[PDB]
C-alpha cells in the first residue's frame, strides 16, 4: 500500500496460505480425530484474524474464530513443555507417541517456524517486512498467535506436567519466555499437582547437578507460590535416554 511503514522483521514465509493448507490436510491426514475439521474454514479464520488490520494491534478476540475451530482435546496429563530444546522434545513425543507437545496439537503445527502480517483497510499479505517483537511492537500477530495458543495448552493441562529445559544455556530457566512469562502462571492449581523439570545436559559445562542452579531456584520459587509442587531431575546422557525410551524391551 501507498501508506505501509517497513518494519524490522523478516516478511511473511514464502507461500504462507500454500503451507497452512498443506499442513492442515497432512496432519488431519495422520491424525483421524480430527477428520472433522474444514481446512479452508480453517484457513480464512487465520486470515481473518490479521488481513486488513494495523499488525501493532492484533489482539487475542481477532484469533478466537481460530479457537474455536481448532479446538482440541489432548489427553491433559500426557503434556511436555518445552523451553529452547525444541529437537529433543519433538524427537521425544515422535517415539513415546502418547506424549504430547503444543506443535503435536493442530493449531501448533500449523503455525510453526512461520511469520505472517498484513495491513489495515488492505486485503493483502505483507511479504516485505513484519513487526520484530523488540524493534517494533509486541501485538504483533505471530506473537499474540502463541501467547493466546501457549495459554490455552497450559489451561488444558493437569495431573502431572513435564517440562524439558536446555542445560547448555546461560540461563536455564529464563523468565522472558513463552515458558517462563505464559505457561508456567497459566497452569491451573486446581487441576495441577506437580511441575516437572527435565534438565538436559551437554555443551562445554563439567557435570554437575543442575537442579542447584539459581534460575532452577528462581523456578521453584515461582511455581511454589502458585500452590502448585516442584520436581527437577537431571537428565545427563539425552543419547541413551532416546535409546530406553524408544527401547525399553
Ligand atoms: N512468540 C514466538 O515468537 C514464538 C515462536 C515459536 C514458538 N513459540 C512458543 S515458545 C515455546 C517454547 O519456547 P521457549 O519457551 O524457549 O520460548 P521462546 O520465546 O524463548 O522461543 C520461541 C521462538 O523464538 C525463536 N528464536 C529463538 N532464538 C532465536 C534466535 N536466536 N534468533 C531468531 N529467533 C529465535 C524461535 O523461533 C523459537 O521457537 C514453544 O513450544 C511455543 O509454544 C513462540
Amino acid at each position: 500500500s501507498r501508506w505501509r511503514q517497513q518494519w524490522s522483521g523478516p516478511g511473511t514465509t514464502k507461500r504462507f496460505p500454500e503451507t497452512v493448507l498443506a499442513r492442515c490436510v497432512k496432519y488431519t491426514e495422520i491424525h483421524p480425530e480430527m477428520r472433522h475439521v474444514d481446512c479452508q474454514s480453517v484457513w480464512d479464520a487465520f486470515k481473518g484474524a490479521f488481513i486488513s488490520k494495523h499488525p501493532c494491534d492484533i489482539t487475542e478476540e481477532d484469533y478466537q474464530p481460530l479457537m474455536k475451530l481448532g479446538t482440541q482435546t489432548v489427553p491433559c496429563n500426557k503434556i511436555l513443555l518445552w523451553s529452547r530444546i525444541k529437537d529433543l522434545a519433538h524427537q521425544f513425543t515422535q517415539v513415546q507417541r502418547d506424549m504430547f507437545t503444543l506443535e503435536d496439537t493442530l493449531l501448533g503445527y500449523l503455525a510453526d517456524d512461520l511469520t505472517w502480517c498484513g495491513e489495515f483497510a488492505t486485503s493483502k499479505i505483507n511479504y516485505q517486512s513484519c513487526p520484530d517483537w523488540r524493534k517494533d511492537c509486541s501485538n504483533n500477530p505471530v506473537s499474540v498467535f502463541w501467547k493466546t495458543v501457549s495459554r490455552r495448552f497450559a489451561e488444558a493441562a493437569c495431573d502431572v506436567v513435564h517440562v524439558m529445559l536446555d542445560g547448555s544455556r546461560s540461563k536455564i530457566f529464563d523468565k522472558d519466555s513463552t515458558f517462563g512469562s505464559v505457561e508456567v502462571h497459566n497452569l491451573q492449581p486446581e487441576k495441577v499437582q506437580t511441575l516437572e523439570a527435565w534438565v538436559i545436559h551437554g555443551g562445554r559445562e563439567d557435570s554437575r547437578d543442575l537442579c542447584q542452579d539459581p534460575t532452577i531456584k528462581e523456578l521453584e520459587s515461582i511455581i511454589s507460590k502458585r500452590n502448585i509442587q516442584f520436581s527437577c531431575k537431571n537428565i545427563y546422557r539425552p543419547d541413551k535416554f532416546l535409546q530406553c525410551v524408544k527401547n525399553p524391551e
